[PDB]
């Protein structure tokens, strides 16, 4: 598996308007909201659950990432897998997207795959 | 177990007021204090405990964002179970509220979940 | 055992002016130093010792808030055990106080116990 | 095995210009690119990938590094073991580079081997 | 053993001037440079080894703490051992110097052993 797998999804020059820290059946997790640098579009919610998914190794240093990102407010790329998390009120609230990357983004390009 | 689970209290639009760290039981813990961002209401208390109560695999992450919401100042929503510590001296300066959640808030939102 | 128990001491309207890190017997330590923020008193010293003490659970815990405070300079309650360090040249540098805990002050009040 | 190996390449007077974190093959990982504080010269980009190369046991505090770096844009020094990741879409992506190794370059020189 | 042991040597009123992070021999391992805040007398340099040395176990604390001191510019008290490290081109490089301990300082006194 790979962030940069193209059954993946990613959204460029976006910035982490959001975040939250919580638990859920034993373990803690996150979320993110982000959207467009520009404030076009729809946002992109995404998780990452300390215990769960095959995403779940790089919990702390998406975490700790999202946190930097999130307190600069700089342009990223939020790469996400679809359809990952599955409990009802869960995804009703956030998404089912699991957070799998995030790159930071110039003017011209992001750094990461595409 | 979920921070957004029905039987958990929140309240919208805080701002960490206060913030204490401390030692109960071989435990290290924290809590913190919540006010309304705009004036109104009754102070909020919450804590959390390593290694105590089902919210103790999140504790090392709760602290880390508690210390951040705090260091910013900005307006949160803050999750709790209620009646969660039993030590009454420690119920007594504090509260029996387990922290259990914590969400940035916008002008019209707060980014968790809610009833 | 707590930090709160009354055969504990705190000192209130204090702010952390000195940080030291080291180590003692194979296991790291800091110690800090207080002054009331009004200019007024003594000095308050308290170290933590990774292995050592009933409070070595919270070594980390508290060098990371000792650091916090120390960084934003505010007015802040320490919680102390008395007699606690029995090496003389440690205790002669520093003190015998154990730290136990951390509590921010507003201008009336401290958060925590009294 | 050592930072300093003459088998391995550096490059002096970079600025850390951008950041990656995501997860592959069951490891979180992060990758920077640096470019010449001078604005001459071809970027330079590396990576770290937790538990994987013989440099596996420097991942976190590479990556908090990279991210103090990163934070202050100063000049540094980046040293890399060359040839190290092999999976073809990450290297394209990226490249093959192992990150081993940040020095500061402040002052008199870069701090670090040379 | 004791950050201030008469055994062990150190450097008052200095400025954390330079910073490395690499590996050696499967471990991490940081360096710095400080200077007399005032810029007379010689450098001084000094390493930590994860894994190695009896002062292996203080080896995130310290490299935290230099961060810290590092990113402040602020005066601090320097504690080493000497004639630790030992293999020849790391202490060409750098010095045999094991950094043991990091005290703030004061405008009159640093807040550590002497
Ligand atoms: C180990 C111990 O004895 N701890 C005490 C601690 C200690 O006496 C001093 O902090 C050491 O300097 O004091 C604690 O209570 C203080 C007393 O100073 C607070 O009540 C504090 O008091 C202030 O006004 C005081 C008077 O109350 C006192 O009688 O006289 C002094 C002058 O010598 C002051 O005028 C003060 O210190 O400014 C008022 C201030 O608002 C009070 N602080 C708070 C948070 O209310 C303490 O440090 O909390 C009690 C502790 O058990
Ligand atoms: C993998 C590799 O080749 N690593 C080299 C590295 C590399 O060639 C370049 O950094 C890629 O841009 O260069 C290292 O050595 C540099 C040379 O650039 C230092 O000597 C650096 O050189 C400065 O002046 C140089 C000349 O010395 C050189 O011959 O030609 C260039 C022309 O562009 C410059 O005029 C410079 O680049 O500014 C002087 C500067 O003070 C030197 N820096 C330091 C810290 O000494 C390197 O990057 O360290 C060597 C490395 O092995």
């Amino acid at each position: 598996e790979w962030t940069g797998d193209n059954t993946n999804a990613y959204y460029s020059d976006e910035v982490i308007s959001e975040l939250h820290v919580g638990q859920i059946d034993t373990s803690p997790y996150f979320c993110i909201k982000t959207v467009k640098a520009n404030g076009s579009g729809t946002p992109v919610v995404a998780c990452a659950v300390s215990k769960q998914s095959i995403w779940a190794p790089s919990f702390k240093e998406l975490l700790d990432q999202a946190r930097y990102f999130y307190s600069t407010g700089q342009s990223v790329r939020i790469h996400v897998q679809k359809n990952i998390w599955t409990y009802p009120l869960f995804v009703n609230t956030f998404s089912a997207n699991a957070l799998v990357g995030l790159s930071s983004c110039s003017a011209t390009q992001c750094f990461g795959p595409k």
